[PDB]
């Protein structure tokens, strides 16, 4: 499962800042059609050894490829205070303000329904990337896979 919550790793992070993050969220259907993530929540949190272990198993996983017997574990309640959040607009665009200097996981979940042989298929899943912030203007994040 997950390692012990690393207090030192969270204590060493800068918790105040001026950085701006811009990006776009989308995934591709099995048919090749692009699906934009509209009015979808996007999370931005410190890139720790704790969340590296979590995102390895559940961060870039298709909903069709999920094990029904395997459920994601309950995370330490101390982690929530470090999570920043944004909702994408009508075009899948998201924005974050006052982002501190540091290294982060930027993560979202985008699923939708498709039809095939008269049966309903669940498409998409989770998508997670690394973003580094030094100065106030990092590059845009294309949150896709």
């Amino acid at each position: 499962d997950l390692p012990d919550f690393p207090e030192h790793e969270y204590a060493a992070t800068q918790q105040v800042g001026e950085g701006v993050i811009n990006g776009d969220l989308y995934l591709t259907s099995a048919s090749g059609a692009i699906q934009k993530g509209t009015n979808t929540k996007v999370a931005l949190e410190p890139a720790t050894s704790y969340m590296k272990a979590y995102y390895a198993k559940f961060g870039n996983l298709d909903a069709a490829k999920r094990d029904p017997d395997v459920q994601p574990p309950v995370l330490d309640p101390r982690r929530a205070t470090y999570v920043r959040e944004a909702t994408t607009d009508q075009n899948g665009r998201f924005d974050f303000d006052h982002i501190p200097n540091g290294t982060y996981y930027i993560s979202s979940e985008l699923t939708w329904s498709a039809q095939s042989d008269g049966k309903t298929i669940t498409e998409g899943g989770t998508v997670t990337k690394l973003v580094t912030v030094s100065g106030s203007q990092p590059q845009k994040v294309l949150l896709t896979r």
